[PDB]
């Protein structure tokens, strides 16, 4: 039975079980994963400190990115204040190294942590530990436990908390650290430092003005905040906080953000409305992976007004079959393959065989290196 | 009468003349442009050598970028060879600093050079010279006169000349160097070094296998190749060659690309078909800015097959009025403001008053800092 963390635990346990029983199809799949993971063993661990332009705090350990849809105003002599173009990512984002480096670190730690859980090979713990140590707890290279300067916007006067959604990059990694506990490489001293970091991070996201405001956001951001919250709480073994968050924040938000016909109106007004509808349901999917490990099914548990998250899947399913029928603003092509994991996750949670069949038909590539697809051999056949 | 160069010489001579006579409306506009140009006076000159990852020659003075629609194959252990996704720019392009740095050099040098031509203020020639010397002729920081590793593709076995299209980002800057000749800052020794660079670059694009191949391209790349070709030849005062290239390469190429209804079938098969149809005409437009300075109007001169560039403008015009009516694949929204300069250029060339009125109706923002709009006060209200 798997430790509590940010993954489909049913799929992980069944992979680990069939690997240990020497079943051939899984064993061959895991060996492919082991050859994918080799580059993460060699990979030099990343740090948020690897940047030149320092945040206003003058501290390189503070995470800082640019908010993606904000662009310099050509009609101003300095381009300030930046203006918003919903759905059009400003390539300046890539001048902030932590934007892609937190994504790379997250992939490395998640891949190595899962393969350690599945094979028991210490080489995977040792490498995962090296990434976790450097990114999180190192007294020089570790990030400070806050998201103060995430998605800054040049010229913007007010402080904002929307950047907190960047945290999902490293928070999955934070949760996977629990899989390497008991290894020879993850020492008790290593565990205490990360526990203390996660405690400091949970405090900040629950009590800073930015984290409070993000906890009250009325769209997919509010759902993703709670998805991240659950990973932090799950890492810290606070399963009663997970129950409280699900019932006092996630279910109310789901009850407010789903409309009577099952649409997500807050996402319907975006320039990538099919992306953001799906993005909201992805925040529910990752939350549910955690809550359902303690008996809480967020796809079928009603909000106080009777609405259930499966209604929003129902609304979107015809368009996952045919993204071209989508009749709302969508200024870039929807990636249909996002519906594979999503329909598989919601389909199984609901005993909806039509959803699971459609997930497997859409499928995932057997030899893809996309580290999020590791548990989903079930979709690669 | 302005030196031969890559700009609308009629508008530029108009601006400089009205500036010298002290006309208020033009003086206000130049004074704005000078405020915008201040950041280029301060800007540190860029060099292609400012990269860590070197090209296969191990020479930092060779330009190297990634072909923008080529992505790692996730189904491969090393991601190699990359695969193509037409229209989807791979953010990895930004890991090659000369991709954006050649654009920033281009804007700074062109802006400063045009302002020196219009105003006579030696401070603009002196700064333009600083950027030119550093990008082109400096014996340590200057770029080699070739495009051998432009738009390289990892894993691709064959050599390609598609990368040559990047040259447009610095070949306009080369062209405006002609505007600072006679200044105090641009010495006969500066001119001779640049002349020799430009000769070497011209030899490479005409005789290398990649240059030869690119000169034969049957879509917009053939047009851009010759448009870039004209900037280099005009800079070298090879007006006889400009005629030959116009008469024997551009017009046949343009005629072979236009279909009976005026559409451009090679661009219609792209995922950004309206972008690429407009991109094709933009090459013709920039080429005509140079040909029409020696009496060849590319918009109205038919090719041997009876096709004339004005047929292509005519087919695209309704969709510049209403871009949403475009009925071919277009996986990002079309930037309508591109029609402003395009319809004004072709509209004046053809004496079509309807094209010119629409150009002004779409318009450019009076205070924009986009350097390519500097000559078009006539489109700014």
């Amino acid at each position: 039975s798997a430790p509590l963390g940010p993954f489909n635990a049913t799929l992980l346990e069944q992979l680990k079980n069939d690997y240990q029983k020497g079943e051939k199809e899984v064993t061959r799949y895991i060996e492919l994963q082991e050859k994918v993971a080799e580059k993460y063993i060699k990979m030099t661990p990343l740090s948020v400190t690897a940047k030149k332009k320092l945040p206003p705090s003058k501290d390189p350990r503070d995470y800082m990115t640019l908010s993606p849809y904000w662009w310099p105003d050509s009609t101003k002599i300095d381009g300030l204040p930046y203006i918003r173009k919903d759905g059009e990512r400003n390539p300046e984002v890539y001048e902030y190294p932590e934007r892609e480096n937190a994504n790379r670190f997250g992939d490395a730690a998640y891949c190595l942590g899962v393969l350690y859980y599945i094979t028991g090979k210490e080489v995977y713990a040792k490498a995962c530990a090296n990434h976790l140590r450097t990114w999180f707890t190192d007294p020089k290279l570790g990030m400070n436990p806050n998201m103060t300067y995430a998605q800054a916007v040049p010229g913007m006067k007010k402080m904002r908390g929307s950047g907190f959604i960047d945290s999902r990059r490293f928070s999955r990694a934070l949760g996977v650290a629990k899989l390497i506990e008991g290894s020879k490489s993850w020492t008790p001293s290593d565990k205490k430092k990360l526990d203390d970091w996660a405690t400091a991070f949970c405090y900040w996201m629950e009590n800073s003005t930015q984290g409070q405001r993000e906890s009250h956001a009325a769209n997919n951001h509010g759902l993703w905040y709670e998805a991240i919250h659950l990973m932090v709480l799950a890492y810290l073994d606070r399963t009663d906080r997970i129950r409280e968050v699900a019932e006092q924040s996630i279910l109310p938000k789901m009850g407010a953000q789903i409309a009577d016909d099952g649409s997500l109106p807050q996402e319907l007004k975006r320039t990538l409305s099919l992306n953001y509808s799906t993005f909201a349901l992805e925040a529910l999917m990752e939350a549910n992976q955690i809550t359902s490990q303690i008996g809480i099914n967020l796809w079928s548990t009603p909000a106080s007004n009777g609405k259930v998250a499966s209604q929003a899947v129902d609304y979107l399913y015809p368009f996952y079959l045919n993204p071209e029928d989508w009749k709302f603003k969508q200024i870039k092509p929807f990636d249909q393959s996002r519906a594979a994991i999503l329909l598989y996750e919601a389909g199984t949670a609901l005993g909806n065989q039509k959803y699971v069949d459609t997930a497997k038909r859409i499928g995932l590539k057997y030899s893809t290196s996309d580290v999020e697809t590791i548990p989903y051999l079930v979709l690669k056949k």
